[PDB]
C-alpha cells in the first residue's frame, strides 16, 4: 500500500533532477526558496512540494487590501530562488528577461513508499542512515539564509531540504517585481558546522575560510528512507 | 490500516465545514491564523490541527519571565483569526464582546486514510491532482499575510492551508488582549499570481485590480489525497 | 509494515528521555530550540528530529558570503537550547566551558508505527486523545518564545513540540559564538491560556501571577498516536 | 544686531513655493523630502531643517556602495518618501510615473532667521500661545511620526517647526520607488498629537474612531515661534 | 541680545526641576521619552523641549489612514515616560488612572543666553567643562533604551539629554493606549561605560554588576554653557 | 563680538587629528563614533555633532542594565561602529584585535564656531556654492545613511556637516564587538546622495552599476558653510 509520502529534490542546475531510487516522479518545476512582501519574508521547506513551482516569475505573487483592491508587481517586493553555478555577468549589473533562465534551479516532486528524513554528522564524514533506513542522497547541512533587510528563512533539520547535494557559498538569487535578478553583497548562507565530540562544551575556535578550504568546516548529511 | 493522517478545513463562515470526501471528523473549532507577542508574529499552518482551536479568545495565550512571573492580557499583544463575510460596522470602530462571534471562521480537523497535498496552477486553470490522487477540494492560492508592524506569517505551498476555498481581499481579523477586534488599513493578504508560460522570464506587467476583476490574476489550487 | 513515522521527546534534564509507549529509539541528542544569525532567528519544531542534535556547541553553525569566504564563530551570533532545572550561578555572570553541560536538555528521536499529534484543552483539565488514538504523554501548551532583539520562534500546535512535559517560566538558555551562555531578563516564554467556554467572546480579565499560581492559567495538552 | 545664521524650513504642502515667514529671508527653495528607505531600513529628515528640502526631486535620490568597491544606483528595491499635495489618487489607483508625479510633490523654502525658532503644542483644539518674548511665524497641527512599507518610518522633533504642519492631512506623504513609480498605499499611517483635557490626563483614554468632517476634533494644535531681538 | 537658546531639564521625580543658574523658565511639563505606533518607535531628544509635554496621557497621539479615518486609543500602541524612584507595586500588576501619577517624571523648558552641551569622561570622575564654558549640572552618561519588541530610541551624546542627573537601572516606564502602565522584564537602559586610556585597544573585561556596584562602570558627564 | 558657543565636528577618516576649519578653534579631539547596536537595535550619532567624537575608543563603549538592578558590560553579543581609515583588510580576512585595531579607526575634532554651520548639496558632480553671506569650511561627498549587522543602521541630517564626508569611501566604517574583535563584513552598505539632472527629475531613473574608477561619477557633492559675522 502506497500512502503518498513525498520528497522534493533540487538539482541546483538547469537540469530536471531524477527522483531517487525507489521513488517516482509526480512533476518537475523551479526551485522557490522564499518570498518577501511588504518587507516580510516567508519561506518554503526545500524538502516539500511547496518549494517546487511549475512556473517561474520574478513576481509570483500579488497583494490585496481591505478596500478590495489588489496590486500585482506594483510596489517593491521580492522573490528568491535556488540558483545554478552560472557566473554573474562581468558588469555585475542586474539580469533581466530570458537572461534569467540559466540562473534558476530545477526541482522534482517525488512520491515515496515510506517516510523520508535527513540526518547530520556535524563532521566532514557522511552520517550513516538509521538502522532499517536506506540512502536516497548525500549532501551538505543547510540551515538558513538572509538577504535584503537581513530578512530570510530556513530549513527543518529533519527535512531533506536541509541536505543540499551541492555546496554553494551563494546558493540562491534575488529577484524583484520590476523584473530584475542579481546577487547582492549582503546575501548570506548558513550551514551546520563541524564539531569534535571532545570539544562540544569548549569555546569554539574562530575560523575564516577561503576558496579551497570552505568545506573543511561544513557538516555533511544523508537523506534516508525507511525500508518496507 | 489507518495511520492517522490529518487534514484541516476552514469554512470562512460561522458554520462548521464538512470533512472532505473519504475523511472523517475528529473535532471542530475556530480558525486561528497567528499570534503576536512582544511584537513578534508566530503563525499556524492552516492545513494542520494547530490552526483549529476548540475555544476562541481575543487573548488565547500568556507570557512568563525569568523572575517566575506570568502576565495574562496585561500588555499590548494580538491574536489573528480567519474571518467570515460579515461586513465592518458603519462606525468602523473596534468590535467587542458577543458582537465578535459573527466575524470568526470555523474549522474541522479530519482524519484521512492517506497523505494529503496541495498543487497550484499559477493560472486561472484548475490544476489536476497527480495521477493516483483523488480530489478533496478546489480553491485559491494563499501564500502570506501582514498586519500590525508589518508582522505576519504564511502557508506551506504543499499544505491544504495554502488553498482557501473562498477568495477574500481581507481574509482575517485582528484581535487584542484588551478585548477588541477590527479590520485595519494595513492588513494585507498575499496570493500566488497568474503567469503565462511563454512570459515566465519576461518583465511582469504591473496591474491594479478592482472588485469584479480581482480573481483574474489569482492562481487556482487543488487539494488531493493518495488513493488507497 | 513500519513506514518510519517519527516522534521527538525532550527530557528538560541532563538525562536521556525514554521513547514513548509503542515507539523505538533511533538516537539521542541535545535539545536545540533555535539559532540566530545576522540578527535573524530560525527555529526547529520541537516535535521533529531537527530539534535533536547529536553534538552540542554554543556555535553549531557558520556563514558564507558571495565572495566565497566563510566565517565560523567570528561575529555576534547565537544559539538557543531547551534548559534543565539548574539554577543561575549566584554571580549571574555568563557560563562557559564544561559548566554549560548541566544546563542543556537532552532528547530522544523515536520511530513510531503511526502519526503523532498534540491536542490542547485551553483549560486546567487534561484534553482526551481523539477516539482510536493512544496516549504518549501529558504536558503544558507551549506556543512561542523571544529573547535577544525580541527575535524568536514557536511551535506548531498540532505537533508534540507544543506539549512540554514540565512547565518552566524560563524553559530555554541563550548561547553565543564567543562561548558564553546565560539567562537574560528579556527572555519570554509564551503558553496557551485557560478560557471558560461561556466567556470566550468576553473581554479577557487581566492577571499577573506569581510562583505558586503560575499553572492556574496554563492550558494543558496530551500527545497522541493513532492505534494500529 | 549680528546675524548668526539661524535656519527655519517651511513646507507649502502644494506645488507652489512657500514664502519665508515674517522676519526671515530666503536662501533657496526645493522639494519636501520626508525619508528614505534603503536595504529595508528607514532614515528620516527633520522637517524643520534644511535636510528636508532638496533642490532636485527624484524617485531615487540616493545610491549604495559595498565593501567590494561596487556601487548600485536604482538597481534593487529601495524607496523615497516626500510630503504631498491635495492632488487625489487617479481613479485607477495604479502607480504614478514620469511627469504625472509632479502634481503630487510638496515644495519647501529654506529661510535664514535672526534668532532661534521653536514649536509649541497645546494638546487641545486651541492655538498655544508663543512663550513670553517670542513672536509667531505660523500656526498648524501637531505631527509626530509616520509609517509605510514594512511599517518602517521616522518622526519629528516636537520642539522643531517640522512637528507643526500648516495643513492637516490624513495622508500627508507619498511613497516613491527606485523603479520610478509613486503611489499612496493602504498601510501608510500618519501620527498626530491628540487633544487631552487636563482633568482627563490620568484617566483611561476614551477610544474614538473619527471620519471626514470630524478628524480635527481630536488633533493637537501648534505654533511656530521665534525669539524677539 | 538673547537669541533664544533652549535647555530642557528632567527631575526624575514628581517635583518640577529648577532651571539651572543663568537660565529662565518658559514652562513645565511631563517627561516624554518615546512613542511606539504600529510597532515602530520614535523618540524625543531629552535635552530638547520636545521631551517636555504640558499634558500627560498613556495615549498622547492618534493615527490616520489614507481612507480619511482616524483612530485614537483604538489599537495596541505605546508611550514611554521618564520615571521616578516609586517602586513597582507588590502585585507587579499594571497601574491605571491616578495611580500612574507617582511614577511620572517632571520637566522644565528653560531659555539660555548661549549654547548648551554635554561632555562625557568615560570614567567615574566628572569631566571638566571646556575652557570658556560653565557648569549647569553633572550626571550619568545615558545613551539608549529598549522595551517592547526591542524597539526604542536614544540620546545625542552632545545633548544635555545624554546626561541624566540620577542614575537608574530602570529610568523609564511603559504605558498603553488601553490606559495601563508598568515596568517589564525586557526593559533595558544603556549607559556609556568606564574606559581607561591604556585599555582602549584591549579586549574588554566582561563584568556583571549587582546593586551596590552598578555605578563603578558608569561614565560621568557634565552639562555646560558658554560664558557670554 | 560675543561668542555664543556654536559647534562643528570634523572627521579626518585617518589616524591623524583633523584640523579645525579656519575661523574656528579647538575644544578637544577623539575617535569617530558612528553608531552603537545593543539588544540588536541601532542608535547613531550625527557626524556633525560632538556626540560622534568620543575621547576614548573601545570595541564596547557601553553597558546595559535591567529592572532587577543588574548591569552587564561586554557580556552578551553587542556592537559598536566607527568611521574608518584607508587601512586595508588583512589578507586572512580574519577579525582584527588589540593594538592592531588602531590603524583602522578615524579621528575627530570638536571645534567652537562664531556662527551657525550648515551643509548644502548639489546633487551633481559639481561643488554647490555656499548661500549668500556664508563662507566655506570644507567640501566633500553627500553621505546619507548606512547599514551593517541585521540590516540595522542609522544616518545623517542633510543640513548637518555630518552629511558631508571629505573622503569618499565605499566602506567608510568598521564593525566592532563586545568580545573585542573588529572587521569589515560583506553586508556593510554605505548610502550616498546620487547625481540628478534637472531635466530628468520626474523621469524613470536610469539604473547604473559602477566599478572602481567610476564610483564618484554618480555621487553628489557638498559644501560645509558658516555664516559670516
Ligand atoms: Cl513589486
Ligand atoms: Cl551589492
Ligand atoms: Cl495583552
Ligand atoms: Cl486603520
Ligand atoms: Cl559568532
Ligand atoms: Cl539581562
Ligand atoms: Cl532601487
Ligand atoms: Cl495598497
Ligand atoms: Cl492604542
Ligand atoms: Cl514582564
Ligand atoms: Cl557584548
Ligand atoms: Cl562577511
Amino acid at each position: 500500500v502506497d500512502h503518498g509520502f513525498l520528497v522534493t529534490r533540487h538539482s541546483q542546475t538547469i537540469d530536471d533532477p531524477q527522483c531517487p531510487s525507489g521513488t517516482k516522479i509526480l512533476y518537475h518545476g523551479y526551485s522557490l526558496l522564499y518570498v518577501q512582501g511588504n518587507e516580510r519574508a516567508h519561506g518554503q521547506d526545500l524538502g516539500t512540494a511547496g518549494s517546487c513551482l511549475r512556473k517561474f516569475s520574478t513576481m509570483p505573487f500579488l497583494f490585496c487590501n481591505i478596500n478590495n483592491v489588489c496590486n500585482f508587481a506594483s510596489r517593491n517586493d521580492y522573490s528568491y530562488w535556488l540558483s545554478t553555478p552560472e557566473p554573474m555577468p562581468m558588469s555585475m549589473a542586474p539580469i533581466t528577461g530570458e537572461n534569467i533562465r540559466p540562473f534558476i534551479s530545477r526541482c522534482a516532486v517525488c512520491e515515496a513508499p515510506a517516510m523520508v528524513m535527513a540526518v547530520h554528522s556535524q563532521t566532514i564524514q557522511i552520517p550513516p542512515c538509521p538502522s532499517g533506513w536506506s540512502s536516497l542522497w548525500i549532501g551538505y547541512s543547510f540551515v538558513m539564509h538572509t538577504s535584503a533587510g537581513a530578512e530570510g528563512s530556513g530549513q527543518a533539520l529533519a527535512s531533506p531540504g536541509s541536505c543540499l547535494e551541492e555546496f554553494r557559498s551563494a546558493p540562491f538569487i534575488e529577484c524583484h517585481g520590476r523584473g530584475t535578478c542579481n546577487y547582492y553583497a549582503n546575501a548570506y548562507s548558513f550551514w551546520l558546522a563541524t564539531i569534535e565530540r571532545s570539544e562540544m562544551f569548549k569555546k569554539p575556535t574562530p575560523s575564516t575560510l577561503k576558496a579551497g578550504e570552505l568545506r573543511t568546516h561544513v557538516s555533511r548529511c544523508q537523506v534516508c528512507m525507511r525500508r518496507t
